[PDB]
């Protein structure tokens, strides 16, 4: 027979928190037909507890990842501003231009900034 693939299209671009500082990364789903995607979490401790829920819950869906790099997201809602900085020790620097473009996509009307 023939398996069908998860629509990486029906996959958020974007899932973070909000008001405040968190860790996040940047992750590549394969359908596996791919796509990256920005996930951010006030909850996880490490950036390797967002890529394990992540990846858990896309291995669900018949999909596999690989993570990118991470670093930190400050998201003031107030303000409407977002940046996306930082690093992972477990996965290095995302290029947080490829997540801002992400972010932006969802927050049009946010100022999103990077640094590096």
């Amino acid at each position: 027979l023939y398996f069908q693939s998860m629509d990486l299209a029906l996959i958020p671009d974007v899932d973070i928190d909000s008001d405040g500082v968190f860790k996040y990364v940047l992750i590549r789903v394969h359908s596996a037909e791919s796509k990256e995607i920005v996930r951010g979490y006030k909850w996880a401790e490490y950036h390797a507890d967002i890529y394990d829920k992540v990846s858990g819950d896309m291995q669900k869906q018949g999909c596999d990842c690989e993570c990118l790099g991470g670093g930190r997201i400050s998201h003031q809602s107030q303000d409407k501003k977002i940046h996306v900085y930082g690093y992972s020790m477990a996965y290095g620097p995302a290029q947080h231009a490829i997540s801002t473009e992400k972010i932006k996509a969802k927050y049009p009307d946010y100022e999103v900034t990077w640094a590096n």
